């Protein structure tokens, strides 16, 4: 039973009436007598409307009250008779023929604002809310009382609306107290203003004067800004976005859904204020499901590219939802923004997704760049000219891509060679794209240099990342095209000449006369180059040198650089100091030895690099300290090209000497060069080799390898433990000498250190499981060293060394107990010994046994065997005091013992406090031995042991005869 109305619209009759029965509460019939403008009678007027406003207004929550409280008691049987409800009164609000609607939706919003009570309830609430919420929108989009307050103009306008409406209201149906009721909301506005002279009066006058379907819903709504209802949207509009952050999740979708309605109608929502904010602050702090619904919203609007930052706060998200979310949003942003500095910024989040743990989201990232990129260039929809404005945007984007970030050109050129020039990756068609494209690109990032002449030298390392390809597509008309811009001086020139040295050893047949021109210029700018602008200079002025057929100018260039060295190697056979010139030709005299390749020159026969490591020998402790380190640098390098000169006794003594006197920014060079040496022998193993030669030189130098791992600056201990994973990688060693210092590293307070270690010792345990447990106890007792010797203060905060490599070694019957029988020959052998030196080993004592705490003895035997023995030696310790004091320099023993005595005694209680523990069980032998075998333990953290029992507030106790006074005032108490 539902009451019919015009446009087949129905309403419960309970609702129909009771509109009918409001709108009887007006006034225009005391309006319409009123004839005179008496201006007693007036403000005797609103008096009389003001208390049919109030009345209503009382009747309206009245009625309000009691539909809510007789829905909201059982709350499963009246679900629709209250959906009902909010679907009359928001349906016919539109409607000029019910003018009261809008008072009773405007108390009814309020009352259910008051809700945010049984979930039952708040999500039934937050449904009509919602629904609401949505009609509020739809009035005020559809073609403002405080705007009256500035602006009266306007007043005028506004009844001019109405006016409309009432001429509405007079066709149909049963018009008479609608038209009444509606007429008398043109008296509401103004005594809404008086609220806040005779301006709004003769107004007011001139209206009693005035007595004697979709088309006007657009004017109607007009009319309804002033009401109270629409006033409320704002209110409403912030507690919905305080839902996103409520914890029941009914509410929380509830508010999802409640955004949508209104984000599709109204689209620049998001970028208001109030919602722009609570977006970016969910996007931050929530769950994944709460970003993931917050991004869907986003998506809603038209474009979104101002929110880019935001969005890609989550890229990374542990979730593959938000990051396979932000991956597609990056993609719409990069195809609207017509902004170089956006697409570049949203690309590069999209190309680290490349490196990804799910396969899906790898060949999304990939596929989306190869298809903007490069397959885009070539579109079976034309024209040509729009086709090099796509290429151009492209390099524009990859150009400002590759400025900052080392890793983003790693992934950028690992993209590019192992994935768009894979022909394997891709289909016949695809690839014939591909190179076509490339080669339309390149030539386009030719032109764009040569037009240019911060995106001009950016685009030039992209085309030098571009050279660098197996079969660039740079062609010689290319490279001459570029000659003018490498006479023309940042880095644009490292860039060029990287273009020139890589692809004339690609291109060959060039003509003689640009050979020749080139030629001089390279050769003559080569004194005033940088170290690695020569490294790649050289190697071209060779490549031109095999072009031309002719040696004799690069010779003439190199023998000028050799005479100019004349000076200085005479003043090295007496003595002093070098500044500027002299670095610089070193590493240029260096360069021809290593590069080329000649063989003769005009001073004495022989091999011309070994004319230049006898000239480096002589700058290699007399000469100057950063001459040497330079020279002894370049010596390497040599010697790296020619490995039979590491066979030498000069050379050999030189790096013995380097090794030994230990001085650390020589020893680095000498590392990482012959670093750098065992590398390029593998990659050469992989396709001349010089096994013999490298065994030769670990055998040397692996004693002195291993010890810079375990020094404090970490620069020489870097490139040492990477040195050390290579020699272990290849195999020129037996393991077993390495894995004590791989052990030790574990222990490093240092992060990279001690992941480093740990996969490298995991590496070795699957790969030569018995091995490294016979060099178990040497990397314990090199490990506890390594970590006192780092933090002498602070070693103690780490007692976990032990345990993790317990975890790594104990997979196995039998080794969890060989780990158990290794760590306890250890600590009794090597440190609780009579052949220990105490003063030398007590800290050492303290930091393994706070590591024995946190391990597991498998069972309470192991467990209480231990505490057995830790106990006798501390008595042990006991009768040796007992001993000095019996009779009284000596104070440094003392101390060592005294604190080495309190170290066992604080380790025996943390774990009598911690595990159970009873002396009755501990002081008991023998059947109850195999009772304590059947019983389990593990530890945790918990917390570690108290040093305050051990140091007793001294500093620095050993030899403090203050803190052997303390003990001693502890004994005889």
């Amino acid at each position: 039973r539902m009451k019919n109305i015009g446009k087949n619209l129905h309403i419960t009759h309970f609702s129909y009436i009771m509109l009918s029965i409001l709108q009887v509460w007006n006034n225009y019939d005391y309006c319409s007598n009123l004839v005179s403008p008496d201006t007693e009678q007036l403000h005797d007027l609103i008096a009389h409307h003001a208390a049919t406003q109030s009345d209503l207004e009382f009747a309206a929550d009245h009625i309000i009250d009691t539909i809510l409280k007789k829905c909201f008691s059982n709350i499963s049987k009246y679900r629709f008779v209250f959906d009902q409800f909010v679907t009359d009164m928001t349906t016919v609000v539109t409607l000029p023929d019910w003018p009261v609607s809008d008072l009773i939706l405007a108390r009814l919003l309020k009352k259910l604002l008051s809700i945010f009570k049984h979930i039952n309830i708040e999500s039934v609430a937050l449904q009509g809310i919602g629904l609401i919420g949505s009609t509020i929108l739809d009035i005020r989009l559809s073609s403002n009382l405080i705007h009256l307050f500035n602006y009266p103009e306007d007043i005028d306008g506004l009844f001019k609306a109405y006016r409309t409406c009432l001429a509405y209201c007079t066709n149909s149906v049963q018009h008479h107290t609608p038209y009444k009721f509606l007429w008398c909301k043109q008296l509401d506005v103004l005594t809404k203003l008086k609220e806040m002279g005779s301006k709004l009066q003769q107004k007011f006058l001139s209206l009693i004067e005035s007595i004697h379907a979709v088309e006007i819903l657009p004017t109607y709504c007009s009319t309804l800004l002033t009401s109270e209802l629409i006033n409320m949207y704002e209110p409403y509009l912030k507690l919905v976005l305080s839902l996103l952050e409520r914890h029941k999740v009914k509410l929380r979708s509830g508010a999802i859904r409640c955004l949508a309605l209104l984000i599709s109608k109204d689209k620049n929502m998001l970028y208001t204020p109030i919602v722009k904010e609570t977006i970016e602050n969910r996007l931050t702090d929530s769950s994944p499901l709460v970003k993931d619904a917050i991004l869907e919203l986003i998506e809603l609007g038209s474009s979104y590219i101002d929110f880019y930052q935001h969005i890609n706060i989550n890229y990374n998200d542990d979730s593959m939802l938000v990051r396979k979310h932000v991956l597609r949003m990056n993609q719409i942003i990069y195809d609207d923004t017509e902004d170089i500095i956006i697409k570049a910024y949203v690309a590069s989040r999209i190309l680290r997704r490349i490196e990804d743990e799910e396969d899906v989201i790898i060949e999304t990232a990939r596929s989306e760049l190869l298809k903007r990129w490069i397959l885009s260039i070539q579109c079976p929809n034309a024209k040509p000219e729009l086709q090099i404005k796509n290429c151009r945007v492209s390099i524009r984007v990859i150009a400002q891509l590759l400025v900052g970030g080392d890793k983003i050109c790693d992934l950028f050129e690992h993209f590019l060679i192992f994935y768009v020039l894979n022909k394997n990756a891709h289909t016949e068609d695809q690839n014939k794209l591909i190179s076509s494209s490339l080669c339309l690109l390149t030539d386009q990032v030719i032109e764009m240099v040569i037009e240019n002449e911060e995106e001009g030298r950016n685009i030039m390392k992209f085309l030098s990342v571009l050279s660098s390809c197996q079969d660039s597509f740079i062609t010689k008309d290319h490279i001459t095209a570029l000659y003018p811009y490498l006479h023309s001086d940042s880095d644009f020139q490292l860039h060029i000449l990287k273009v020139y040295r890589n692809t004339f050893e690609q291109l060959s047949h060039f003509k003689p006369k640009f050979l020749y021109d080139l030629e001089t210029t390279i050769l003559s700018r080569l004194p005033r180059m940088n170290v690695r602008e020569l490294d790649e200079a050289i190697p071209l002025s060779w490549s031109l040198s095999r072009h031309r057929k002719d040696d004799t100018r690069i010779c003439k260039a190199c023998a000028s650089c050799l005479g100019q060295l004349s000076p200085y190697i005479a003043n090295a056979t007496t003595d002093p100091r070098p500044d500027g010139k002299l670095q610089r030709l070193l590493y240029l005299a260096t360069g021809f030895a290593r590069f080329c390749s000649f063989e003769n020159n005009l001073k004495t026969r022989e091999n011309i690099f070994e004319y230049v490591t006898k000239c480096l020998l002589m700058f290699t402790e007399n000469i100057h300290h950063v001459i040497r380190r330079i020279a002894t640098k370049n010596l390497v390098k040599i010697a790296s090209r020619y490995p039979k000169l590491f066979n030498s006794r000069h050379v050999l003594t030189v790096l013995d000497t380097q090794f030994e006197k230990g001085i650390l920014d020589i020893q680095l060079v000498v590392l990482e060069s012959l670093y750098d040496f065992f590398l390029a022998e593998e990659r050469r193993s992989l396709i001349s080799i010089n096994d013999g030669i490298c065994s030769a030189l670990v055998s040397r130098y692996l004693d002195k390898i291993l010890k810079i791992c375990l020094i404090a600056d970490l620069n020489n201990a870097m490139v040492a433990i990477r040195f050390l994973k290579q020699i272990l990688t290849y195999g020129y060693t037996n393991p077993s000498l390495c894995v004590p210092t791989v052990i030790a590293l574990t222990a490093s307070p240092n992060s990279y250190m001690r992941d480093l270690s740990s996969e490298m010792f995991s590496e070795l345990l699957q790969g030569y499981e018995s091995m490294a447990f016979n060099c178990l106890n040497q990397g314990i007792r090199l490990g506890t060293e390594y970590a006192v010797k780092i933090r002498p203060k602070q070693f103690h905060e780490d007692s976990m060394f032990l345990r993790r490599l317990q975890q790594l070694m104990s997979t196995n019957k039998r080794n969890r107990s060989k780990f158990l029988k290794v760590v306890k020959k250890t600590v009794f052998s090597n440190y609780l010994s009579t052949s220990v030196n105490y003063e030398e080993s007590c800290y050492h004592i303290i930091y393994l046994l706070h590591n024995l705490s946190k391990i597991s003895y498998d069972n309470m035997l192991e467990l209480y065997e231990m505490l057995r023995s830790v106990i006798s030696v501390s008595e042990y310790f006991s009768d040796r005091i007992s001993e000095r004091l019996d009779g009284f320099n000596t104070a440094a023993e003392v101390s060592a013992i005294i604190v080495t005595r309190l170290s066992i005694e604080e380790f025996k209680r943390f774990m009598f406090e911690q595990h159970h523990l009873s002396e009755a069980k501990l002081t008991l032998l023998d059947d109850e031995n195999l009772r304590n075998k059947s019983v389990a333990a593990l530890d945790d953290q918990v917390g570690s042991l108290h040093m305050e029992n051990i140091f007793l507030g001294y500093e620095n106790p050993i030899n403090n005869k203050d803190y052997c006074w303390k003990y001693i005032s502890t004994l005889h108490r």
